[PDB]
């Protein structure tokens, strides 16, 4: 089962195991580290993986953890993704107790950027929480886990739980997230699942003394039980709180394109393929998420880190 995969990657330690597992690995042609999520097809739950793949094939963003390569044997599925060394936002909050307003703003703008983009493309994430945000090599946030996306109860909006409106529910989840960043605990919690549900429907929460009046006001706009009264994604982008100490709205548009190609990465792939430029371009622009896609995108990442755009051809 690991046979096709080992043509392309050096497998290292397994660094996470859940109900899928995650293996660290090196991509041989570029020497870049990657993180391969591995699913068994017999013990699976399945169309959750299919949703995620098709979402990550169509989404590409500076704050979305990038998919490079999809492989499938008769009993396994491999998703080769960006390696984020910094770990989960959840763990970071635990280590810090809570973030100050300033640092919360820094991280939160990155969350809003990703979710605004996901929404611009016609998806809702639907499982936004700090476990699904990872710090990359530059301590920048990356959104993961698009399995429940569409065209955790503590983070679910009241209307989503009542089963009735996807863009608004993400704003609620972001509101819960915002609270957890600045407080270190959830605004609605209970051991009993139905009592928690009840608390969420009421929409009443403790407001700690250390929150600034601006924070409080924004939380209140985000955590409106009625989604019609809830602040929209658009108005969140240039909200006074979000703008404080930046003075410009969240830059949400993608800087990682499908249409434009990097000339140096194309040149290097051309020599490997003994290809003409125009035909190497057409081949890359099919975006099949095969080894070409992976090698092209990992060369770009190499370039972005100030390393030479070079394949290791042995
Ligand atoms: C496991 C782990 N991953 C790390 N970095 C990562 N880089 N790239 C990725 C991760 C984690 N990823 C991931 O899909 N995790 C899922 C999260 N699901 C449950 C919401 C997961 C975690 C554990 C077991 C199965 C699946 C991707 C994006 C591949 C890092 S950094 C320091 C520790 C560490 N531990």
């Amino acid at each position: 089962d690991y046979d096709e995969l080992l043509k392309y990657y050096e497998l290292h330690e397994t660094i996470g195991t859940g109900g899928a597992k995650v293996k660290l690995a090196c991509h041989i042609l570029t020497g870049e580290m990657v993180a391969i999520k591995i699913m068994d097809k017999n013990t699976l739950d399945l169309p959750r993986i299919k949703t995620e793949i098709e979402a990550l094939k169509n989404l590409r963003h500076q704050h979305i953890c990038q998919l490079y390569h999809v492989l499938e044997t008769a009993n396994k599925i491999f998703m080769v993704l960006e390696y984020c060394p910094g770990g989960e936002l959840f763990d970071y909050i635990i280590s810090q107790d809570r973030l100050s307003e300033e640092e919360t703003r820094v991280v939160f703008r990155q969350i809003v950027s990703a979710v605004a983009y996901v929404h611009s493309q016609g998806y809702a994430h639907r499982d936004l929480k700090p476990e699904n945000l990872l710090f990359d090599e530059y301590h920048k946030l990356k959104l993961i886990d698009f399995g429940l996306c569409a065209k955790s109860l503590a983070y679910a909006a009241p209307e989503l739980i009542q089963g009735k409106l996807g863009s608004e529910a993400d704003v609620w989840s972001m509101g819960i997230l915002l609270y957890v960043l600045m407080c270190g605990f959830l605004p609605f919690d209970d051991d009993n699942v139905m009592a928690l549900y009840k608390k969420i429907m009421r929409g009443k929460y403790d407001v700690p003394k250390w929150l600034s009046p601006s924070s409080i006001l924004l939380l209140q706009q985000m955590l409106q039980v009625d989604p019609k009264k809830r602040i929209s994604m658009k108005n969140l982008l240039n909200h006074p709180w979000i703008m404080q100490d930046y003075n410009y709205p969240v830059e949400w548009q993608s800087k990682n394109p499908f249409i434009h190609l990097d000339d140096d990465c194309v040149t290097e792939l051309s020599v490997h393929h003994r290809n003409n430029r125009q035909t190497m371009e057409d081949l890359i622009s099919l975006w099949q998420y095969d080894h070409l896609t992976a090698t092209y995108l990992l060369l770009l990442a190499k370039k972005a880190r100030g390393k030479p755009v070079r394949l290791r051809l042995s």
